């Protein structure tokens, strides 16, 4: 015979012992968001991982302008950027920003990065939005950090509306232009 | 007759084939900590995520001071604030700040983010705290970047001492008082 | 009789009826990377946590330096640092900072934090660095504010050759030498 009860755990496994009497069935395991079941013939492997993630390079030859205009920030397009890693397809670039699809609303770790070793003088202003809200951030320059970093954990609330749904990019130095830059963005759905 | 041996992985799953002899018994599947296993009576679904999360809105009309005063920092009690987001009861809003549960000690993904766009001079102070442990930054102002950022990872260590497994926090500007300010508090327990 | 088919999910976990014929084997079920299947003998549990984690606590009495030198960034040796919390083996403190192992390419969340009272003038310059790009960021100092923060979310390229499989640190006071100063800096795997 077959079959146990436990009080903790769920599904039984093999439990739909009902549905189709005489028939012990013996349910299937599938691995939902942030997990991967594997199939090893010799055992079934669960696997787990964040569900998106995208991650970019930024530069005056991946998609980035030519020079970052002195105090003032436009957001970024980056259709162009550099996809230095990404997970899934939740997280896309697009010419606003960062697109998140359908359904996936939820937290999300960001980090937006710059370098521009030539320019050490003045701040350098940082920012990133998504809906109403947008974050800020000012990096004093010096040669020993010729950039700046802002980096966030906050929660996006995705309508569905393709053009709302973005995480838009921005940054510049408040007293020069930057045209030897090396931008990275990095965007992850922890939950 | 059933089961089979191989190496890796665990529990055989129908084991227990001992205790009850003569009969096979197929042991159930638990989700534990940020695992969700979901009975799709097809299948078990094993879905993960995080344990506990919060994320609030603090203004001046969700449980915020009038005014933060200039240039000093008072934590802030959030027993009134927003909650956009929330995930689990280990992270929970008091007059305090966030408070921790018992045996809730971890890794946690900390940001706390202010605006307030009348107030462009000056630096804008931030400060998370925990137990001994104070952590800081402070952000230069200007009508581009009106606000400041503070994001941290660290390990909390939760003695189950109510009063002091409780993640405080506190931000201002160093030359003006904030009275049209939105404030921002995400904690996420990632481990 | 034994087993049913669903369409999503996967390994029937019961599969296996072929290739031992007459014999239902019935596939166990292991945890791949950031999972932990524990064997109670009721149910298998099935329990997520991330791959390697580190948490150092860095002061002149912890492997630090007696006297950081004002204005200017000297990577760390992190070899005696303070081990408050680690997960896993992917990430070791060393000489030059905290190693990742062999096939543990992968986004990484990071977070270094400074905090030196006695003094609370000049900016405190922050830098973690990994393989050619290197992260920084300039924290202006006060009373209120005596440190600094550098939180990222970076991914991290190992190629396998120790010595460029290392995230380096480094910050002082452009302005003045930290001597009585604790640090503390947080690297987290998340996938």
């Amino acid at each position: 015979v077959v079959v146990e009860d436990s009080g903790a755990s769920f599904g039984e496994s093999l439990l739909d012992t009902t549905s189709e009497p005489g028939k012990i069935l013996v349910k299937r395991i599938s691995g939902g968001s942030g997990i991967t079941v594997t199939d090893y013939g010799d055992q079934v492997e669960i696997e787990a991982s964040v569900t998106d993630a995208l991650s970019l390079m930024y530069s005056t030859s991946t998609g980035g302008p030519a020079s970052i205009a002195a105090n003032a920030l436009t957001d970024f397009d980056l259709s162009g950027a550099l996809t230095v890693n990404s997970v899934g397809t939740g997280l896309t670039k697009s010419a606003a920003g960062i697109q998140l699809a359908a359904g996936k609303s939820g937290l999300y770790q960001i980090t937006m990065t710059v370098k521009n070793n030539t320019v050490t003088t003045g701040n350098y202003l940082l920012r990133v939005k998504y809906g109403s809200s947008d974050f800020v951030v000012a990096c004093p320059a010096s040669s020993l950090t010729a950039g700046g970093t802002i980096s966030l954990l906050i929660y996006c609330n995705v309508l569905g509306v393709v053009s709302l749904d973005v995480l838009k990019f921005s940054l510049c130095n408040d007293g020069a232009a930057l045209s030897n830059y090396i931008i990275n963005i990095t965007a992850a759905k922890i939950n």
